[PDB]
């Protein structure tokens, strides 16, 4: 009952943390910029982890009996929250690039309305993708609980060809390659901005101070995304060994949960990465707690 205890411990922090983030954004209007509309989507997504994903994960770990639909939802619900984070992390990356690349058109393109629009779409695409195994791409009853009910075991009810090709490579690796590729242009151009401002016949510390603050936000966003791949790669790497190499000793359970717990930890680091990186956030929280 140790794994259970740890998972429960995470669920609490995941809720408290991201809920605090959502609250701080609703109180302080200085945090209600278009950029943080996506951060909220990240919060809500990372809240449902400690609310549903973790509860489901602890349940499916021991395995139960239920229909194919009910078994798939509980098993593929984490694929939804993890996919929604992909879009959110990608949007934030693009956003932080649009500001530095084109500061003028930034306010013209990046609107508070389009933000809510994109978010909605991302969630819809997240359910479509995350619950693709429910569309028929599953191993329900492939060569106990009785007719109708199926032994709900993640590896037995969820195809591996999906988890690898469709899910990992296409819906995770590719995005993380686009994101990384984005940050490549961001900092490459950001340093060019400083060079052009290094050969300017005027001080203009307003542009420098703003640029450095736009870069500080872009860097903070890079750290958030970096921790995502850092907490999910190990879990996918494990599945790449099992699939591509049937000979390769199937990953043990004590090592399996560690990669699963590692993924559940990602939802927790955000609230703390905001309080640390953003001086505006930490002070907002500090007020809420006291009062
Ligand atoms: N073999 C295997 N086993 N369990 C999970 C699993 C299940 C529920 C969860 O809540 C978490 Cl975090 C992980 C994954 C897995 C791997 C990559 C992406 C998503 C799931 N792969």
């Amino acid at each position: 009952s140790v794994y259970i205890t740890v998972e429960l411990a995470i669920a609490v922090l995941a809720i408290l943390g991201n809920v605090l983030v959502c609250w701080a954004v609703w109180l302080n209007s200085n945090l209600q910029n278009v950029t943080n509309y996506f951060v909220v989507s990240l919060a809500a997504a990372d809240i449902l982890v400690g609310v549903l994903a973790i509860p489901f994960a602890i349940t499916i770990s021991t395995g139960f009996c239920a229909a194919c639909h009910g078994c798939l939802f509980i098993a593929c619900f984490v694929l939804v929250l993890a996919q929604s984070s992909i879009f959110s992390l990608l949007a934030i990356a693009i956003d932080r690039y649009i500001a530095i690349a084109i500061p003028l058109r930034y306010n013209g393109l990046v609107t508070g309305t389009r933000a809510a629009g994109i978010i909605a779409i991302c969630w819809v695409l997240s359910f479509a993708i995350g619950l693709t195994p429910m569309l028929g791409w599953n191993n329900c009853g492939q060569p106990g609980c009785g007719e109708g009910q199926v032994a709900c075991l993640f590896e037995d009810v969820v195809p591996m060809n999906y988890m690898v090709y469709f899910n990992f490579f296409a819906c995770v690796l590719v995005p993380l390659l686009l994101m990384l590729g984005v940050y490549l242009r961001i900092f490459a151009a950001a340093r060019r901005q400083l060079k052009q401002m290094e050969s300017q016949p005027l001080p203009g510390e307003r542009a420098r101070s703003t640029l450095q603050k736009e870069v500080h936000a872009a860097k903070s966003a890079a750290i958030i995304a970096g921790l995502f791949a850092l907490c999910w790669l190990p879990l996918h790497i494990i599945n790449c060994f099992t699939f591509f190499c049937p000979d390769c000793s199937h990953a043990p359970l004590w090592l399996m949960y560690l990669a699963i717990v590692l993924a559940h930890t990602n939802s927790v680091v955000n609230p703390f990465i905001y309080a640390y990186r953003i001086r505006e956030f930490r002070q907002t929280f500090r007020k809420i707690i006291r009062s």
